[PDB]
């Protein structure tokens, strides 16, 4: 669809069977979810932010599903404040920016 | 235009006469500048992302260039590791989140 921007841009996404709440972030290279389960084994990752860095897991060839778009990739999971699709997943279901 | 996200949305973004690099933020609430000098009078403020907090300065009513296109809105200056347009300035240029 076409998402404006006066809200933040919250999207219902479906992953591992659950259903949760995702931030659509442009200025994100990675997909990084709150706590969870996810299937498979996991390689050790930092990433950077506003205020430092935090470590988390990185799982491969995740199935996910971003508000109607099926996405198999690369999902971080630690200890973040909120759920991101970061460029990795936004690329795969045809995510661009207009104006 | 339509930027696609392969890489980072990074454009060019005029402020106080002074060209610089920018990154377009979905996932940004506010617009947050590396250390420069801006006009007018200012405000702390305290912003959190991934890995905490850092305290900027906030300036009111800062006119920017994005991409040729005119805004005025609040300006950010701290620490930051990187340039940020966040959606307060985004919906001025008419950016808009496609798929
Ligand atoms: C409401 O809070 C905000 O809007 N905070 C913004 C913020 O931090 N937004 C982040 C999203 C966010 C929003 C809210 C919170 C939060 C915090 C506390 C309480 C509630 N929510 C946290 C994060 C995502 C943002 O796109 C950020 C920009 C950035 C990019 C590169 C380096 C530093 C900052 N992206 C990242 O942090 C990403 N880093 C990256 O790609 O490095 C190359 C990731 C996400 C992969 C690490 C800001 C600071 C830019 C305005």
């Amino acid at each position: 669809p076409q998402i404006t921007l006066w809200q933040r841009p919250l999207v219902t996404i479906k992953i591992g069977g659950q259903l949760k709440e995702a931030l659509l972030d442009t200025g994100a290279d990675d997909t990084v979810l709150e706590e969870m389960s996810l299937p498979g084994r996991w390689k050790p990752k930092m990433i950077g932010g506003i205020g430092g860095f935090i470590k988390v897991r990185q799982y491969d060839q995740i199935l996910i599903e971003i508000c109607g778009h099926k996405a198999i990739g690369t999902v971080l999971v630690g200890p973040t404040p909120v759920n991101i699709i970061g460029r990795n997943l936004l690329t795969q279901i045809g995510c661009t920016l207009n104006f």
